[PDB]
């Protein structure tokens, strides 16, 4: 499927609507107003823009004469409101001082646009969506159509009311239209900025997102400035509220709103959305049938209204519990308590007034004790937060008791979610995401559900998109339908279809529609498992779950094949294919096919129930142990050598093998034992061995060596035993002492017997791999290979003269001692003279136990204790040192006895053994972090000694990397407390100490401010950092999160204070910044362990897009966009044009770039070029 979809052409939207009768849909943008259909194809589009004009100018050009230059600027749909009344839309402008239009319904006929009066004029401001109101109406003859409004002011106090009550006459045309509702000298039905409060906050406004009426109010969600929050700007969201029959404006209300998350504050709404919570949420959160519900959007913190966070929650209120605090707060100011608290509108603070009343929610307003705020800031229920993607929108709806809500994303990407607190489950949850416009075009908090409410119309800066609130047609499985839980989806069984109710046939009757998980369609067949051999099998099916099939059924296995099936019990009886069938499909995938056999309902004629049917083919089986010992019923013919399903089939009645014991097999003896070159006999047990029938050779055995493969014939003696004929056998290389060899026991050709143990023959050659008697009597006792002496090499007594009685020597069962035993080399060559050093010795002709060897080791004088585990047979020796502190000398050779010190048998090192005693003078921080993570460079002399080395830093452990005669390198661990550190280093059993040489530990760094708070995607500019202790780190270095990339830059420490740094790249061909400006995910600063500066919270960093630029005594001039970014301060790019090598004086403007040339060209701003 495709999602619907409408294009802006040319220019950004801003509003969008749906009529409630038509579902036509009506879309404000700036310079346009379109009308559309419900599938969104245009219908109509009005010009309502680029107009000749000035913000500053009072009454706008039209009325009078403004000294002010004029251009022609864009006109900004402010608002949209569907007057159904009067058969029109109100098309609320700015850029003309806010001039209102009024535009036909059917085909957008300008019926009207009042401009002459000051009430025409609504306010300067340029910006999309920081206005909403609401429109109520009475019968024509009685109070006439209202239309409540906010707006912001932009300091124009006097000129333009923030919230008021307008007048909305019948004819377009007459001039009394958005005058106030009742207008006096002294109180008229507005509220307006205070001068006072203008002057002491500079530019404070308030920005109006979302409105709504409900019951007989009028609300507004509303973003304020720093009033007791001159200094920064900070906002606090906050809920309006009026009567609407109220022309004085007595019963204005005005209440902070947020919510938090697990110590989390998000207080900027960015759209709210009032609904009903339908039977589900509605119960167990406590309501009445028409008690409504209030779903909201919040960013984190109080921080840049014009580009808030990522970090946004979903939050809840119920209108009863705002209702409650909203008269708790009433029937408390009645009481005399306090004042009235509401510093924009009151500077200075007027009491509140006792006096017995009814305080009802019916209240609305009284003379005294006039406008007020509120103290206690309302809490939300929260439901879904985001952290990666920042939330845009909202809607949400009644759906069969289940409340489903709807969520736009900073991506272009819409939630489904069922809330589910009063629902049984832990907390609500997201059913499914979609999307919109995926490049990362924002959802706009206009969001509406169409009038059949099977479609949601969401809005981007870019396009409209129908996107349906159900499509279950995504769902290809009854187990996966119901398994996404969004509630519209369900399995319409006999269509094998996932989707709504109304939309399955026949769904009302008994199983036809499925809804929850165990309706499901459950099948089994009673013979799963059938042979390729056999045809038209009956077989037996169980379902569950499934309606009245009288209608009929027919089995298919797959798109193969369809066999009609009867009905009986609770069970249908249809037949496998016929052979002629079957094997069509079974044809290549060999062993078995696995195959889906379907039910094909003859009222549907769709296939909906399953079951894993197997159709298995014997014969491909190439061995009796597959053939009978796999997982199927095969029989094997011992004297064809092939497997199948006949008993029949089989050579006759004595060759038949069912059972796997019985297979014809060999049986393992102890190893087969065979050396090269010498003519030998292996006989073979085994059973089960046939005898070869008619037109069948005897037996061979075939030894796979790679080098060369033998064939030798065998005789067969019994079914019991075999044996390959005198022959010698031998590979090419000299490398491997003992090969072992896979042979294959064939007869009659190309018949291989079973090896179900994998028997092997070992081709040994008496050493081409030892040269060394203690390597040879090391080998197997079963090689029968020893080491001859006279020759100096070893081989069998069969190769080897006896020209002595005890010429040949073996190792009878080890005790034998072996001759002249030789050291290679020895690890560590340097060891501590407190001893405990592991020394490695490896040999070639040392001892053949171990409890000879033990004692016989000795480093000159000092006694040294071998190591049972780490000692390998005459190759290696571990042994542990002990103290040669008593030691006058200060190098010794090693020593091995291998049994006694006897004159033929003693080793000694060729190169000697050194002691030392390592001592270290110097660090290379002396100082750093608490949280640790210094790479530490200790200095001393012979640090390279010995095995083990530990180093500790006030007890706690080094992190050690690597060591050096001159230099140990480690990381240091956390300190516990500030200050002086001793360095303890222990090598083996010598613990080195210094006190003269110590460790500072310093308070962790802080980041406080980087100067300037921006930089382009390619980065390479300098910032200006500040904090503290910034000399205690020696490479510090940034760090920034672009997207799913994570990259780092280098810094360069002056003060302990100041520091400048190099800002990092963030080129990504994924995303690229925005014209406006965008934070990263995440970003800080490397610095050791401290791990709190990775990632800063209360940063407001941004990061702009790379210049574009065009190509190919007169001066040069570079010509394209993004030049220069809208950056606080005066902070900008330090841009230089050069030519070869010489950098040119140039003057550089938002479009161009003035270079000067005598007459290949690179343009350098930071880490980014350009030619
Ligand atoms: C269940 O599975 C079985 C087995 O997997 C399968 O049966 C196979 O059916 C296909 C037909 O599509 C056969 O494949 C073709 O074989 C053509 C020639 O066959 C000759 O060679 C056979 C192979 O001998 C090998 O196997 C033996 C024993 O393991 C081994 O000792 C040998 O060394 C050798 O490797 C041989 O079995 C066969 O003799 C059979 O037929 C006679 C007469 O019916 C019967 O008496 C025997 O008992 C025996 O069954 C015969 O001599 C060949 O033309 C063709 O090859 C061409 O096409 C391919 C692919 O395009 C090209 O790559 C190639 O270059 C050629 O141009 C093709 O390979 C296959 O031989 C059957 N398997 C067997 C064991 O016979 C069925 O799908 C399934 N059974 C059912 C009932 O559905
Ligand atoms: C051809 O088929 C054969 C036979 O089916 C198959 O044989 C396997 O051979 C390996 C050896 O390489 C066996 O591994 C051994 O396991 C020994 C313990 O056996 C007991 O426990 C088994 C596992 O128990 C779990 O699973 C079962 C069933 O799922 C479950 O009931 C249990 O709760 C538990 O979770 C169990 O399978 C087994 O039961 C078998 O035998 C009985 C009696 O015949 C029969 O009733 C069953 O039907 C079933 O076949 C039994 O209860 C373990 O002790 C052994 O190690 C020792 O023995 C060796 C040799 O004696 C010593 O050298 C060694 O020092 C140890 O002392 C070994 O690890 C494996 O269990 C066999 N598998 C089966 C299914 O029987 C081959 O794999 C097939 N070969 C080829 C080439 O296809
Ligand atoms: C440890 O070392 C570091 C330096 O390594 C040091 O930090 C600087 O210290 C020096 C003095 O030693 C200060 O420089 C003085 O600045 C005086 C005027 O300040 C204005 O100009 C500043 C510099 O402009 C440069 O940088 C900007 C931005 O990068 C750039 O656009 C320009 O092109 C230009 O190259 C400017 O930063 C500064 O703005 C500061 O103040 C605002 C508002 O209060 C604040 O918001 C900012 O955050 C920012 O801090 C301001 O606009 C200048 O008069 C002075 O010149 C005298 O001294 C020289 C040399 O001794 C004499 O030759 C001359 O006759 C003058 O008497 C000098 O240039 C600089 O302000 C510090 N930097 C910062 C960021 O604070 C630490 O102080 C050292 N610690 C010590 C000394 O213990
Ligand atoms: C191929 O397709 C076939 C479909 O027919 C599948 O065969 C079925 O296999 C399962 C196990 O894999 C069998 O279930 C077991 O049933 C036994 C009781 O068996 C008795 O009753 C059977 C039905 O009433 C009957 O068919 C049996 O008779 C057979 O055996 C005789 C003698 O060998 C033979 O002559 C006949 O021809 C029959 O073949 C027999 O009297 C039951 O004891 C099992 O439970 C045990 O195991 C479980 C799990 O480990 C354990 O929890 C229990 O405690 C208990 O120990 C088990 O339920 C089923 O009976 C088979 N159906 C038939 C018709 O034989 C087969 O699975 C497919 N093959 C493969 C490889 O998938
Ligand atoms: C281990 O590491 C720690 C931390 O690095 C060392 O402590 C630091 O010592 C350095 C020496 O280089 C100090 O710098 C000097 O500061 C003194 C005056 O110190 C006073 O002022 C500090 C800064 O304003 C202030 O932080 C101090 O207060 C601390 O102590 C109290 C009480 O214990 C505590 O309650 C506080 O919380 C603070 O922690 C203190 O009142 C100054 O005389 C020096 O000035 C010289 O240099 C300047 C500039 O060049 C020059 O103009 C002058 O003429 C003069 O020559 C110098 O600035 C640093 O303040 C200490 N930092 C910390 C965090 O304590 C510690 O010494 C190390 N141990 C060892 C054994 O070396
Ligand atoms: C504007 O939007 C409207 C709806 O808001 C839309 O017109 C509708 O198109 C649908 C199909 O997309 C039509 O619904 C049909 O109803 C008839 C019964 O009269 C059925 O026969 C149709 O079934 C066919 O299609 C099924 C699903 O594809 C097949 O399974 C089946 O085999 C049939 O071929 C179908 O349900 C309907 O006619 C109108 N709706 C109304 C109210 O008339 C249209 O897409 C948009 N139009 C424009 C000009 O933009
Ligand atoms: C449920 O199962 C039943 C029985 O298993 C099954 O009945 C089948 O119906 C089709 C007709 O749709 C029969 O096929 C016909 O057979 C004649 C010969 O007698 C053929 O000449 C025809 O084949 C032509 O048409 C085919 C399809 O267009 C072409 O592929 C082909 O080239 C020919 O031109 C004709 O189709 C078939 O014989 C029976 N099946 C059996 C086993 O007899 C039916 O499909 C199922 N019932 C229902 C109501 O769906
Ligand atoms: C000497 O024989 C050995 C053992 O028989 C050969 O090594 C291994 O042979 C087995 C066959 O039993 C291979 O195992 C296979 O594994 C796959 C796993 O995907 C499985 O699907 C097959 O059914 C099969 O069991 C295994 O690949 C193979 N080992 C290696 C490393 O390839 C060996 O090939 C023989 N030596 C020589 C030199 O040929
Ligand atoms: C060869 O084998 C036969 C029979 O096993 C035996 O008599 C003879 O000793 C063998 N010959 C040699 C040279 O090993």
């Amino acid at each position: 499927p495709a999602f619907r979809t409408f294009v802006a052409s040319d220019w950004g939207l801003t509003h969008l609507v749906v009529h409630e009768q038509t579902g036509e849909v009506y879309v404000g943008a700036v310079n346009r107003i379109y009308k559309l259909s419900g599938n969104l194809t245009l219908l109509r589009a009005h010009v309502t823009g680029p107009v000749e004009d000035n913000e500053k100018c009072y009454p706008p050009p039209s009325v009078q004469s403004c000294p002010h230059g004029l251009g022609s600027t864009d006109n900004v749909n402010k608002l949209l409101l569907l007057d159904y009344a009067a058969n029109r839309l109100l098309a609320c402008g700015s850029a003309s001082q806010g001039i209102c239009q009024f535009l036909r319904l059917d085909d957008l006929f300008k019926l009207g646009e009042p401009h002459h009066r000051k009430e025409h004029y609504l306010s300067s401001v340029r910006e999309a969506g920081s206005m909403a109101g609401v429109l109520i109406a009475g019968p024509p003859g009685q109070g006439q159509a209202k239309l409540f409004v906010g707006t912001p002011i932009d300091g124009k106090s006097e000129y333009f009311p923030t919230l008021s009550s307008r007048r909305l006459m019948a004819n377009e045309e007459d001039a009394d239209m958005f005058g106030f509702v009742y207008q006096d000298e002294f109180v008229s039905s507005q509220l307006k900025i205070p001068s006072d409060t203008l002057s002491k906050f500079p530019a404070f406004d308030i920005y109006y997102v979302y409105s709504f009426r409900s019951e007989q109010f009028v609300y507004y969600l509303t973003l304020q400035l720093d009033t007791q929050l001159a200094g920064e700007h900070f906002f606090t969201s906050k809920i309006v509220r009026l009567c609407v029959n109220d022309p004085k404006f007595y019963s204005y209300v005005e209440f902070p709103i947020g919510c938090e998350q697990a110590g989390v504050e998000y207080r900027l709404v960015q759209d709210a959305y009032l609904s009903r919570p339908g039977q589900a949420l509605a119960k167990q959160l406590g309501l009445a049938e028409d008690e409504e519900v209030l779903f909201t959007v919040f960013a984190q913190g109080q921080k840049n209204r014009v580009k808030p966070p990522k970090e946004s929650a979903l939050c809840l209120f119920t209108l009863r519990a705002i209702k409650e605090k909203i008269k708790e707060r009433i029937q408390s100011c009645y009481r005399g308590e306090g004042k009235l608290s509401l510093p924009w509108l009151l500077n200075k603070e007027l009491g509140c007034i006792n006096s017995p009343l009814q305080i009802d929610d019916d209240f609305c307003g009284q003379d005294f004790n006039q406008p007020l705020g509120g103290t206690v800031t309302i809490e939300g229920t929260p439901l879904f937060v985001d952290k990666e993607d920042g939330l845009t929108a909202v809607a949400a709806y009644d759906y069969q008791g289940r409340t489903v809500v709807f969520a736009g994303t900073r991506s272009g990407r819409i939630r489904k979610i069922l809330v589910d607190l009063a629902n049984p489950s832990g907390r609500p949850a997201l059913a499914y995401e979609s999307v919109v416009a995926q490049e990362g075009n924002p959802i706009l908090r206009d969001l509406v559900l169409s009038p059949n409410r099977q479609y949601l119309y969401a809005m981007t800066e870019k396009q409209v998109t129908q996107v349906p609130v159900e499509s279950c047609v995504q769902y290809t499985s009854c187990e996966l339908c119901l398994g996404s839980r969004d509630p519209h989806c369900g399995w319409c069984v006999l269509h094998s279809i996932c989707s709504r109710q109304d939309a399955c046939e026949r769904a009302e009757e008994p199983q036809r529609f499925a809804s929850d998980l165990l309706q499901c369609v459950q099948l089994t067949v009673q013979p799963r498992n059938v042979s390729v051999t056999m045809s038209q099998v009956p077989l037996v099916l169980q379902a569950w779950n499934v309606p009245d099939l009288s209608a009929g059924v027919n089995c298919s296995f797959e798109d193969f094949t369809e066999t009609e099936s009867i009905l009986e019990d609770g069970r249908i009886h249809c037949h496998s294919p016929s052979a002629r069938e079957v094997a069509p499909i079974t044809q290549g995938q060999g062993d078995q096919r696995v195959v889906k056999l379907y039910l094909k309902s003859k009222e549907t004629g769709k296939k909906f129930a399953s079951v894993d049917f197997v159709f298995y083919n014997c014969s491909v089986h190439q061995s009796c142990l597959a053939c009978v010992n796999g997982s199927f019923p095969c029989h094997w013919c011992k004297y064809r050598h092939v497997c199948t399903n006949n008993a029949a089939d089989c050579a006759f009645l004595e060759g038949r093998v069912n059972m796997s014991e019985d297979c014809p097999q060999i049986l393992p003896s102890t190893h087969i034992y065979v050396p090269v070159g010498v003519v030998k006999p292996i006989t073979l047990a085994a059973r089960n061995l046939p005898q070869p029938q008619s037109g069948q050779r005897g037996y061979e055995c075939l030894f796979h060596i790679p080098g060369s493969p033998a064939r030798v014939t065998a005789l067969r003696f019994n079914s019991s035993s075999l044996q390959c004929q005198n022959s010698s056998y031998s590979y090419e290389g000299n490398d491997v002492s003992d090969l072992p060899v896979n042979l294959s026991v064939v007869w009659n050709g190309n018949f291989v017997i079973d090896n179900p143990q994998n028997i092997q023959a070992h081709l040994y050659k008496c050493p081409a791999l030892r040269q060394s008697c203690g390597l040879c009597l090391k080998a197997d006792p079963r090689f029968e290979c020893g080491w001859c002496v006279a020759e100096r090499r070893c081989s069998l007594r069969h190769h080897c003269p006896a020209d002595s009685p005890a010429s040949w020597m073996h190792a009878h069962h080890g005790s034998s001692r072996c001759t002249d035993p030789k050291i290679l080399k020895l690890s560590p060559e340097t060891g501590p003279r407190q001893g405990g050093t592991r020394l490695t010795i490896t040999g070639e002709n040392l001892g053949l136990r171990f409890e000879d060897v033990r004692l016989g080791v000795h480093v000159g004088k000092v006694l040294c204790s071998p190591v049972e585990s780490e000692y390998i047979s005459a190759e290696q020796i571990v042994c542990e040192i002990g103290d040669a502190s008593t030691l006058r000398a200060h190098d010794a050779l090693v020593e091995v006895c291998v049994r006694d010190c006897s004159l033929h048998y003693r080793a000694l090192s060729p190169k000697r053994f050194t002691f030392v005693t390592p001592t270290f003078y110097r660090v290379s921080p002396s100082r750093g972090p608490l949280s640790g993570g210094t790479w530490i460079g200790i200095e001393g002399s012979h640090l390279n000694a010995g095995s083990d080395v530990a180093v500790s830093i006030g007890g706690r452990p080094c992190s050690f990397s690597w060591r050096n005669s001159r230099e140990i390198r480690c990381l240091t661990p956390p300190g516990h407390t500030p200050g002086s550190a001793p360095i303890v280093i222990n090598i083996n059993r010598a613990q080195l100490s210094n006190p003269e040489v110590k460790y500072n530990y310093t308070e962790d760094p802080t980041i406080l401010r980087i100067d300037p708070e921006w930089s382009i995607n390619s980065g390479g500019t300098l910032l200006t950092v500040t904090g503290t202790n910034l000399a205690t780190v020696r490479e510090p270095r940034i760090r920034a999160k672009y997207g799913g990339i994570e990259r780092e830059n280098s810094c360069m420490v002056y003060n302990d204070t100041t520091m400048v740094c190099r800002a990092p790249s963030i080129d990504n061909p994924k995303r690229s910044p925005p014209e406006l400006g965008e934070r990263p995910d995440e970003i800080g600063f490397i610095m050791d362990n401290v791990r709190t500066l990775l990632v800063l919270n209360s940063s407001s960093f941004l990061y702009y897009p790379d210049p574009v630029l065009e190509p190919l005594s007169s001066p040069l001039i570079l010509k394209g966009r993004n030049l220069l970014p809208p950056a606080p301060g005066n902070s900008r790019l330090n841009y230089t044009v050069l030519i070869g090598s010489t950098p040119c004086i140039l003057t550089v403007s938002e479009t161009q770039l003035l270079c000067e040339a005598p007459n290949k060209v690179t343009v350098r701003a930071g880490g980014f070029e350009f030619s």
